[PDB]
Protein backbone atom coordinates (compact mmCIF):
# COMPACT_ATOMS: atom_id res chain seq x y z
CA UNK A 1 0.00 0.00 0.00
CA UNK A 2 1.32 3.73 -0.72
CA UNK A 3 -0.08 4.64 2.23
CA UNK A 4 2.06 1.77 4.18
CA UNK A 5 5.11 2.80 2.04
CA UNK A 6 4.10 6.74 3.14
CA UNK A 7 4.16 5.52 6.69
CA UNK A 8 7.54 3.74 6.80
CA UNK A 9 8.88 6.50 5.17
CA UNK A 10 7.16 8.79 7.78
CA UNK A 11 8.96 6.17 10.20
CA UNK A 12 12.26 6.20 8.80
CA UNK A 13 12.37 9.52 8.48
CA UNK A 14 10.85 10.45 12.19
CA UNK A 15 9.12 13.38 10.55
CA UNK A 16 6.04 13.15 12.14
CA UNK A 17 5.53 16.05 13.72
CA UNK A 18 6.56 17.71 11.19
CA UNK A 19 4.28 16.08 8.67
CA UNK A 20 1.05 16.77 11.72
CA UNK A 21 1.98 20.37 11.67
CA UNK A 22 1.69 20.84 8.10
CA UNK A 23 -1.68 19.75 8.31
CA UNK A 24 -2.84 22.03 10.96
CA UNK A 25 -0.93 24.82 9.21
CA UNK A 26 -3.49 23.82 5.95
CA UNK A 27 -6.29 23.05 8.15
CA UNK A 28 -9.39 25.53 6.63
CA UNK A 29 -10.74 28.39 9.59
CA UNK A 30 -13.75 29.65 9.83
CA UNK A 31 -15.59 31.64 11.95
CA UNK A 32 -17.85 30.34 15.39
CA UNK A 33 -19.18 33.86 16.21
CA UNK A 34 -22.40 31.72 18.23
CA UNK A 35 -19.66 29.76 19.66
CA UNK A 36 -18.07 32.99 21.20
CA UNK A 37 -21.43 34.78 22.11
CA UNK A 38 -20.62 35.08 26.02
CA UNK A 39 -24.30 33.10 26.41
CA UNK A 40 -23.00 30.22 25.69
CA UNK A 41 -19.61 30.90 27.24
CA UNK A 42 -21.23 27.89 29.62
CA UNK A 43 -21.88 25.72 27.30
CA UNK A 44 -18.12 24.69 25.89
CA UNK A 45 -15.79 22.75 27.57
CA UNK A 46 -12.76 24.15 26.20
CA UNK A 47 -12.91 27.85 25.28
CA UNK A 48 -10.33 26.99 22.34
CA UNK A 49 -12.51 23.98 21.08
CA UNK A 50 -15.58 25.67 19.12
CA UNK A 51 -17.87 24.24 16.03
CA UNK A 52 -17.88 26.58 12.80
CA UNK A 53 -21.35 28.39 12.24
CA UNK A 54 -21.21 26.74 9.21
CA UNK A 55 -21.68 23.11 10.45
CA UNK A 56 -22.84 23.45 13.67
CA UNK A 57 -25.85 21.58 14.98
CA UNK A 58 -28.76 23.54 16.07
CA UNK A 59 -30.99 22.59 18.76
CA UNK A 60 -34.47 23.12 17.67
CA UNK A 61 -35.38 24.40 21.24
CA UNK A 62 -36.77 28.02 20.49
CA UNK A 63 -34.74 29.93 23.68
CA UNK A 64 -31.13 28.87 22.88
CA UNK A 65 -30.18 26.77 20.24
CA UNK A 66 -26.45 26.26 20.78
CA UNK A 67 -24.48 23.56 21.23
CA UNK A 68 -20.54 22.65 20.54
CA UNK A 69 -21.20 20.28 17.73
CA UNK A 70 -20.64 19.86 14.30
CA UNK A 71 -21.70 17.64 11.81
CA UNK A 72 -18.89 16.24 9.35
CA UNK A 73 -20.21 15.55 6.07
CA UNK A 74 -17.89 13.31 3.55
CA UNK A 75 -19.73 13.18 0.40
CA UNK A 76 -17.49 10.31 -1.34
CA UNK A 77 -17.77 8.48 1.37
CA UNK A 78 -21.09 8.84 1.91
CA UNK A 79 -21.10 9.18 5.48
CA UNK A 80 -22.16 11.37 8.41
CA UNK A 81 -20.80 11.70 11.74
CA UNK A 82 -21.71 14.51 14.58
CA UNK A 83 -18.52 15.31 16.50
CA UNK A 84 -19.38 16.80 20.00
CA UNK A 85 -17.64 17.68 23.88
CA UNK A 86 -18.33 15.40 26.05
CA UNK A 87 -21.17 16.60 28.12
CA UNK A 88 -21.44 19.35 30.73
CA UNK A 89 -23.23 18.57 33.64
CA UNK A 90 -25.45 21.73 32.57
CA UNK A 91 -25.51 20.17 28.87
CA UNK A 92 -26.51 16.48 29.05
CA UNK A 93 -30.01 17.27 28.21
CA UNK A 94 -28.90 19.77 25.49
CA UNK A 95 -27.02 16.59 24.21
CA UNK A 96 -29.75 14.13 24.74
CA UNK A 97 -31.83 16.68 22.70
CA UNK A 98 -29.71 16.40 19.48
CA UNK A 99 -29.71 12.95 19.85
CA UNK A 100 -33.42 13.03 19.59
CA UNK A 101 -33.45 15.62 16.89
CA UNK A 102 -30.83 14.23 14.68
CA UNK A 103 -32.62 10.99 14.46
CA UNK A 104 -28.76 9.58 15.98
CA UNK A 105 -29.15 5.46 16.45
CA UNK A 106 -25.22 4.98 17.79
CA UNK A 107 -23.40 7.57 20.28
CA UNK A 108 -19.90 6.43 20.26
CA UNK A 109 -18.19 7.63 23.86
CA UNK A 110 -13.87 7.58 23.34
CA UNK A 111 -12.99 8.21 26.69
CA UNK A 112 -13.81 7.16 30.59
CA UNK A 113 -15.85 9.76 32.48
CA UNK A 114 -12.65 10.45 34.92
CA UNK A 115 -9.03 9.94 33.42
CA UNK A 116 -5.53 11.77 34.30
CA UNK A 117 -7.56 12.47 37.88
CA UNK A 118 -10.07 14.68 36.11
CA UNK A 119 -13.97 14.40 34.88
CA UNK A 120 -13.66 14.33 31.07
CA UNK A 121 -17.47 13.94 30.73
CA UNK A 122 -20.33 14.30 32.79
CA UNK A 123 -22.46 11.15 34.07
CA UNK A 124 -24.58 11.43 30.85
CA UNK A 125 -26.31 8.01 30.77
CA UNK A 126 -28.11 6.09 33.58
CA UNK A 127 -25.88 3.19 35.07
CA UNK A 128 -28.33 0.97 36.68
CA UNK A 129 -31.67 0.04 34.96
CA UNK A 130 -34.24 0.79 37.81
CA UNK A 131 -32.50 4.58 38.35
CA UNK A 132 -33.80 6.09 34.87
CA UNK A 133 -32.90 9.84 34.42
CA UNK A 134 -35.32 12.44 33.16
CA UNK A 135 -33.95 15.92 31.73
CA UNK A 136 -36.23 18.28 32.43
CA UNK A 137 -35.22 21.00 30.75
CA UNK A 138 -35.72 19.35 27.21
CA UNK A 139 -38.15 16.66 28.62
CA UNK A 140 -36.62 13.35 27.74
CA UNK A 141 -36.45 10.49 29.54
CA UNK A 142 -33.09 7.70 29.30
CA UNK A 143 -33.37 4.40 31.03
CA UNK A 144 -30.42 1.90 30.91
CA UNK A 145 -31.85 -1.18 29.24
CA UNK A 146 -28.61 -3.35 29.01
CA UNK A 147 -24.86 -3.91 29.47
CA UNK A 148 -22.71 -5.85 28.11
CA UNK A 149 -19.17 -4.92 29.66
CA UNK A 150 -16.42 -6.45 27.72
CA UNK A 151 -12.42 -6.14 28.11
CA UNK A 152 -11.78 -3.02 26.09
CA UNK A 153 -15.26 -1.47 25.31
CA UNK A 154 -19.24 -1.44 26.86
CA UNK A 155 -22.13 -1.70 24.81
CA UNK A 156 -25.52 -0.29 25.84
CA UNK A 157 -28.87 -0.16 24.88
CA UNK A 158 -30.95 2.77 25.97
CA UNK A 159 -34.02 3.96 25.77
CA UNK A 160 -34.54 7.27 24.72
CA UNK A 161 -38.67 8.91 25.39
CA UNK A 162 -39.48 12.12 24.42
CA UNK A 163 -41.73 13.08 27.23
CA UNK A 164 -43.91 15.28 25.05
CA UNK A 165 -45.07 12.91 22.49
CA UNK A 166 -44.21 9.50 23.97
CA UNK A 167 -42.13 7.82 21.03
CA UNK A 168 -39.90 6.04 22.27
CA UNK A 169 -36.13 5.05 20.48
CA UNK A 170 -33.57 2.33 21.08
CA UNK A 171 -30.35 4.12 21.29
CA UNK A 172 -26.77 2.45 21.02
CA UNK A 173 -24.14 3.30 23.43
CA UNK A 174 -20.44 1.95 22.29
CA UNK A 175 -18.23 3.26 24.95
CA UNK A 176 -14.04 2.39 24.30
CA UNK A 177 -12.58 2.06 27.85
CA UNK A 178 -9.27 1.19 26.59
CA UNK A 179 -7.73 4.30 25.08
CA UNK A 180 -5.03 4.93 27.21
CA UNK A 181 -4.96 8.14 29.24
CA UNK A 182 -1.93 9.68 27.75
CA UNK A 183 -1.13 8.27 24.72
CA UNK A 184 -2.96 6.19 21.26
CA UNK A 185 -3.10 2.90 22.02
CA UNK A 186 -0.19 0.11 21.07
CA UNK A 187 -1.94 -1.65 19.00
CA UNK A 188 -5.10 -0.46 16.26
CA UNK A 189 -6.65 -4.12 17.02
CA UNK A 190 -8.61 -3.52 20.06
CA UNK A 191 -9.28 0.11 18.19
CA UNK A 192 -10.52 -2.02 14.63
CA UNK A 193 -12.53 -3.75 16.56
CA UNK A 194 -14.97 -1.27 18.63
CA UNK A 195 -15.04 0.13 15.12
CA UNK A 196 -16.47 -2.93 13.67
CA UNK A 197 -18.76 -3.75 16.49
CA UNK A 198 -19.74 -0.11 15.76
CA UNK A 199 -20.41 -0.83 11.76
CA UNK A 200 -21.88 -4.19 12.63
CA UNK A 201 -24.51 -2.62 15.06
CA UNK A 202 -26.24 -0.65 12.23
CA UNK A 203 -25.39 2.87 13.90
CA UNK A 204 -23.49 3.92 10.71
CA UNK A 205 -26.28 3.30 8.06
CA UNK A 206 -27.91 5.91 5.96
CA UNK A 207 -31.12 5.10 7.09
CA UNK A 208 -30.33 6.59 10.54
CA UNK A 209 -29.21 9.77 11.74
CA UNK A 210 -25.63 10.49 12.22
CA UNK A 211 -23.62 8.75 14.90
CA UNK A 212 -22.77 10.99 17.56
CA UNK A 213 -19.22 10.71 18.39
CA UNK A 214 -17.83 11.99 21.40
CA UNK A 215 -14.42 12.02 23.83
CA UNK A 216 -13.61 15.23 25.80
CA UNK A 217 -13.20 17.82 23.33
CA UNK A 218 -14.61 15.90 20.70
CA UNK A 219 -11.77 16.79 18.42
CA UNK A 220 -8.62 13.85 18.88
CA UNK A 221 -9.95 10.42 19.63
CA UNK A 222 -13.38 10.74 17.84
CA UNK A 223 -10.81 12.72 15.06
CA UNK A 224 -8.93 9.30 14.79
CA UNK A 225 -12.49 7.39 15.14
CA UNK A 226 -14.04 8.92 11.86
CA UNK A 227 -11.04 9.05 9.79
CA UNK A 228 -10.28 5.31 9.80
CA UNK A 229 -13.98 4.83 9.22
CA UNK A 230 -13.54 7.41 6.49
CA UNK A 231 -10.74 5.84 4.66
CA UNK A 232 -11.72 2.25 5.10
CA UNK A 233 -14.94 3.51 3.52
CA UNK A 234 -13.19 5.20 0.76
CA UNK A 235 -10.84 2.22 -0.10
CA UNK A 236 -13.58 -0.02 -0.24
CA UNK A 237 -15.66 2.09 -3.07
CA UNK A 238 -12.78 3.39 -4.53
CA UNK A 239 -11.71 0.88 -7.21
CA UNK A 240 -8.22 2.21 -6.56
CA UNK A 241 -8.09 1.30 -2.85
CA UNK A 242 -4.30 2.48 -3.27
CA UNK A 243 -5.24 5.95 -3.78
CA UNK A 244 -6.48 6.73 -0.28
CA UNK A 245 -4.71 9.69 1.04
CA UNK A 246 -5.65 9.69 4.76
CA UNK A 247 -4.07 13.41 5.08
CA UNK A 248 -6.15 14.64 2.69
CA UNK A 249 -8.98 13.33 4.03
CA UNK A 250 -8.35 14.64 7.59
CA UNK A 251 -8.10 18.06 5.62
CA UNK A 252 -11.32 17.54 4.52
CA UNK A 253 -12.76 16.52 7.84
CA UNK A 254 -11.47 19.96 9.38
CA UNK A 255 -13.24 21.59 7.02
CA UNK A 256 -16.32 20.50 9.15
CA UNK A 257 -14.55 20.56 12.45
CA UNK A 258 -11.58 22.46 13.79
CA UNK A 259 -8.56 20.02 15.28
CA UNK A 260 -9.34 17.03 14.23
CA UNK A 261 -6.19 14.46 15.80
CA UNK A 262 -4.90 16.47 18.43
CA UNK A 263 -1.43 14.94 18.59
CA UNK A 264 1.09 13.84 16.15
CA UNK A 265 0.98 10.57 17.89
CA UNK A 266 -2.91 10.16 17.16
CA UNK A 267 -2.09 11.10 13.67
CA UNK A 268 0.46 8.07 13.33
CA UNK A 269 -2.12 5.92 15.11
CA UNK A 270 -4.47 6.47 12.21
CA UNK A 271 -2.29 5.65 9.40
CA UNK A 272 -1.84 2.43 11.57
CA UNK A 273 -5.93 1.43 11.74
CA UNK A 274 -5.97 2.27 8.21
CA UNK A 275 -3.41 0.24 7.62
CA UNK A 276 -4.20 -2.58 9.47
CA UNK A 277 -7.64 -2.18 8.36
CA UNK A 278 -7.22 -2.46 4.92
CA UNK A 279 -5.87 -5.87 5.60
CA UNK A 280 -9.99 -7.10 6.13
CA UNK A 281 -11.62 -4.87 4.01
CA UNK A 282 -9.51 -6.20 1.18
CA UNK A 283 -9.76 -10.11 1.82
CA UNK A 284 -8.97 -11.36 5.26
CA UNK A 285 -11.06 -9.75 12.23
CA UNK A 286 -11.26 -12.67 14.07
CA UNK A 287 -7.17 -12.23 15.19
CA UNK A 288 -7.79 -8.67 16.63
CA UNK A 289 -10.90 -10.31 18.62
CA UNK A 290 -8.25 -12.67 19.90
CA UNK A 291 -5.49 -9.40 21.25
Amino acid sequence: MEMEKEFEQIDKSGSWAAIYQDIRHEASDFPCRVAKLPKNKNRNRYRDVSPFDHSRIKLHQEDNDYINASLIKMEEAQRSYILTQGPLPNTCGHFWEMVWEQKSRGVVMLNRVMEKGSLKCAQYWPQKEEKEMIFEDTNLKLTLISEDIKSYYTVRQLELENLTTQETREILHFHYTNWPDQTAPESPASFLNFLFKVRESGSLSPEHGPVVVHCSAGIGRSGTFCLADTCLLLMDKRKDPSSVDIKKVLLEMRKFRMGLIQTADQLRFSYLAVIEGAKFIMGDQDQWKEL
